């Protein structure tokens, strides 16, 4: 089997991407944030504290003839941005782009933190990291991809995120029309539960490539590119007036600037992020200070190849017995 679904930016900055997901019988379609940095499929629901729902579409398990309470199971997750959610668990039929999994754990939110409430466009998350990170207790649950894997034509999914435009998540096949050149595959460590890999270096603009190992994670659920402070300083030094602002929370730059590109290495291959992809717009409405899309990971503990980086590539998440990542230009 295969599936193919379009993923759409939630706003004009590509702050996140939403993908429609069919849950239950008859289908209830919710727009979920596909997140290769976590491993829970959780949704706003009829169980979510009413004051914490503000415009989201909710899953109502009592209206699904295939929903079953997973008795005793609870979940609770905290994300790198400080947001969180928790609740109980149903199993139900979940379909993405024509690919159906029966008995998928659908984690129903009883509580969500303010940032989720405040984002009316995201109805939940669909985790695509390794199932060892799933938070369901006392019986850990499998991701949608893990459940689908055996049925797929090939044990892979691909992320093809758009810049200020829709893109595609495919399951079970590699669309050879969706990228240019060849796909370069690179090793993955699953030891932390992530799609963790080592970039071979970087360049800023037309500058020379610096060969240096950068371990990090391919994370579709993180907006920006978070790299070591040395790398980030080298990038922003090429932008007149750019500075790290403690009060704003990262590098800002004059909105009048033209940003240089940023290249990252995948083996001997190179992925070029155009400068425009690094512009996240005014820090507040009407400001002439703009927020940068490349930020330091120094306070995180891990480097994160988030959407800024991934949207410059066609990315293969290869879930074979030994997982690997593939990157192609597009």
């Amino acid at each position: 089997s295969t599936g193919s679904a379009t993923t759409t930016p939630i706003d004009s900055l590509d702050d996140a991407y939403i993908t429609p997901v069919q849950i239950g019988t008859p289908a209830q379609t919710l727009n979920l944030d596909f997140d290769t940095g976590s491993s829970d499929l959780w949704v706003f629901s009829s169980e979510t504290t009413a004051s914490e729902v503000d415009g989201q579409t909710i899953y109502t398990p009592s209206k699904s003839t295939t929903a079953k309470l997973l008795s005793g199971a609870t979940w609770s997750i905290s994300y790198g941005d400080g947001s969180s959610s928790s609740g109980d668990v149903y199993t139900d039929t979940v379909s993405v782009g024509g690919l159906t999994v029966t008995g998928q754990a659908v984690e129903s939110a009883k509580k969500v933190s303010s940032s989720f409430t405040e984002d009316s466009t995201i109805d939940g998350l669909l985790g695509l990291a390794f199932s060892t990170l799933n938070t369901v207790s006392p019986t850990q649950q499998k991701t949608f991809f893990d459940n689908a894997k055996a049925s797929l034509d090939s044990p892979v999914f691909t992320a093809d995120l758009g810049y200020h435009a829709p893109g595609t998540y495919n399951f079970g096949f590699i669309d050879t029309t969706a990228y240019t050149g060849s796909i370069t595959y690179t090793a993955v460590s699953t030891k932390q539960g992530f799609w963790e890999w080592t970039s071979t270096g970087y360049a800023v603009g037309s500058g020379t490539f610096k060969s240096t190992s950068i371990d990090g994670i391919a994370d579709t659920g993180t907006t920006l590119l978070y790299l070591p402070a040395t790398v980030v300083s080298a990038y922003w030094a090429q932008v007149s007036g750019a500075k790290s602002s403690s009060s704003v929370g990262g590098y800002v730059f004059p909105c009048s600037a033209t940003l240089p590109s940023f290249t990252f290495g995948v083996g001997s291959a190179r992925i070029v992020i155009p400068g425009d992809y690094i512009d996240f717009g005014p820090i507040s409405t009407g400001s002439s200070s703009c927020f940068g899309g490349i930020q330091s990971s120094a306070g995180i503990g891990i480097n994160i190849f988030g959407d800024v980086a991934l949207k410059a590539a066609f990315v293969v998440f290869n879930g074979a017995t030994t997982p690997t990542l593939g990157f192609a230009s597009k």
